[PDB]
């Protein structure tokens, strides 16, 4: 672990085990009523209209930092690939790994 300089949000680690689908996330604290989402294609690669949403929440501050730590859980049927988007005073902050999206092997 390091953390990021200056991204604004930034994926830390994920897993999923066939049936739970979690991770923890960088946020960096640049106001509050943050709101940290996890948003994913299912096993088909539907997004939904970005309608398949897990909201994370905060966990704690990172020591040395203006960032703190965001977890996520949820239980999860099939997923391909994620990207996490973050809104705060009215901005809106992704990382979808350049575009690429964070891709769930099989």
């Amino acid at each position: 672990a390091s953390i990021p300089s200056s991204a604004s949000v930034q994926l830390d680690s994920y897993n999923y085990d066939g049936s739970t689908f979690s991770g923890k996330i960088y946020v960096k604290n640049i106001a509050y009523s943050k709101k940290v989402t996890v948003v994913y294609a299912d096993g088909s690669d539907n997004w939904n209209n970005n309608g398949n949403i897990i909201a994370a929440s905060f966990s704690g501050p990172i020591s040395g930092s203006n960032y703190e730590y965001w977890t996520f859980s949820a239980s999860v049927k099939g997923i391909k690939e994620f990207y996490i988007k973050y809104e705060v005073s009215g901005k809106t902050y992704y990382d979808n790994n350049n575009s690429a999206n964070y891709q769930v092997s099989t």
